[PDB]
């Protein structure tokens, strides 16, 4: 009843996953080549062995869809293949929410550093649960089959959403460590330049204000260096009353009035010892985190992907009476769930992406290859 531009349904979407098939099965097709050959030794290479096959099992779909929206039973092959893509997303998800955790508990850890059978039960009840509540859809006109619709539909949502919490929650987490982490390195590196700065105005000074004020600047960075910088575990306590002492000792000559003896005692922070001194304190206080860049990608690829289509989803759920009826609506609500679909079929190709940045034993086989 409602029309739309051919161009579009039947040119423009079959072609953008025509790309996406391509795409899809040559980057996962050399993924499964590369994890065929390494050993799962961690959670981690398990999950990520899971998400080979849900890509796969996703790309061998889109024909289907590339031949029935091109206009090429024939309803009832996209009726299956339709279950078994919603099946392999949030499988997807599934396996991309544990990742998360998983990646999550490995920046908690310190840092180069028996779940192995229950990672392997966990998957298989993953696959098992989904494939039992996607069997009633498959070939199961029955009343029965429309509530059923509605509790799987129901069912994914939760899977949706509560791993979309997870996510938000472990990379909330995550980002509080990196910027806490940040914050006391820049403190500690503006602390030792604002000790370095205030020498050279010291050096340049003329009258005792001048004097007096860089050196109060210079002592309280000091501190707040010796505060920042704890006893290593193996003179760093001495070290620090050293500086401190000849910063107390220039400030006293100050505040007495003798300017020329204050730059002096000032000076001496410059001699060869109390500058090995500084130089062995900036060491040990500049003491490894986890890669901003690197684990950041799961949370880019879960929000590109899966994220539009549920967000999406929440208006079209609990609006209109019944149905819409104006053309302008019903056409709006086509291309928003056709676009966002196609975006959620993405995950196939970024997951690869995943593998490469995360997986080290991956990245130099492929770039061995
Ligand atoms: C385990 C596998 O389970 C399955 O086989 C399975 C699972 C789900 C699920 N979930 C599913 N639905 C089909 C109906 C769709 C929807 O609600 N469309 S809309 O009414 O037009 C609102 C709208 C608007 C914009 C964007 C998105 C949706 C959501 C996905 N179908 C199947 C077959
Ligand atoms: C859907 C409603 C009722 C809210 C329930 C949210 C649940 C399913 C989610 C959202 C965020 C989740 C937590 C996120 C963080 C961690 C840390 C990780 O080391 C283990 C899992 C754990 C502890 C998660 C368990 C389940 C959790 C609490
Ligand atoms: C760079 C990556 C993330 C992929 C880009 C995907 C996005 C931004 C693009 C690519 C193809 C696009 C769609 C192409 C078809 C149409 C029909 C037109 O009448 C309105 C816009 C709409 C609905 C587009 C919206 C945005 C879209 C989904
Ligand atoms: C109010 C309701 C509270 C919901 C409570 C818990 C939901 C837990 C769901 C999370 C299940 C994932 C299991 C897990 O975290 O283990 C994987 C880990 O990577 C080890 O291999
Ligand atoms: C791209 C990823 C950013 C994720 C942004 C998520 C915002 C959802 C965008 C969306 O789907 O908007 C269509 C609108 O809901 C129609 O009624």
């Amino acid at each position: 009843l409602c029309t739309r531009d051919y161009k579009i349904t039947q040119v423009l979407f079959p072609l953008l996953y025509t790309v996406l098939f391509f795409v899809g099965l040559i980057t996962n097709g050399l993924a499964m080549r590369i994890f065929f050959q390494i050993r799962s030794k961690s959670n981690f290479i398990i999950f990520l062995k899971n998400t080979v096959i849900s890509d796969l099992l996703m790309i061998l779909t889109f024909p289907f869809k590339i031949l029935s929206d091109a206009k090429l039973l024939r309803t009832f092959v996209c009726q299956v293949t339709s279950v078994i893509f919603y099946f392999t997303m949030y499988i997807s998800i599934s396996f991309l929410g544990l990742i998360t955790i998983d990646r999550y508990q490995k920046t908690t850890r310190p840092f180069k550093t028996k779940n192995l059978l229950g990672a392997k039960i966990l998957s298989v009840v993953i696959w098992a649960f989904m494939f039992l509540l996607s069997l009633p859809n498959m070939i199961l006109k029955s009343e029965f089959g429309l509530v059923w619709h509605e509790i799987v539909n129901y069912i994914c949502q939760v899977i949706f959403w509560i791993n979309f919490l997870i996510v938000i929650v472990c990379y909330t987490l995550i980002t509080k460590e990196l910027y806490r982490s940040y914050v006391r390195t820049a403190d500690l590196e503006d602390n030792w330049e604002t000790l370095n700065d205030n020498l050279k105005v010291i050096e340049k000074a003329d009258n005792a204000a001048q004097v007096k004020d860089a050196l109060t600047k210079m002592r309280a960075a000091a501190l707040d260096a010796q505060k920042a910088t704890p006893p290593k575990l193996e003179d760093f306590r001495h070290g620090f009353d050293i500086l401190v002492g000849q910063i107390d000792d220039a400030l006293k000559l100050a505040n007495e009035g003798k300017v020329k003896e204050a730059q002096a005692a000032a000076e001496q922070l410059k001699t060869t010892r109390n500058a090995y001194i500084q130089k062995y304190l900036r060491g040990v206080g500049k003491v490894r985190k986890k890669v901003n860049v690197k684990v950041f990608i799961i949370i880019a690829v879960f929000f590109i992907c899966f994220v539009p289509f549920h967000f999406a989803r929440i208006p079209y759920t609990l609006s209109q009476t019944r149905d819409v009826f104006d053309c302008t609506a019903e056409n709006t609500l086509f291309y928003v769930k056709e676009s966002t679909l196609w975006l959620t079929s993405l995950n196939a190709c970024l997951n690869p992406f995943i593998y490469f940045f995360l997986c080290k034993s991956f990245r130099n086989s492929l770039i061995s290859m």
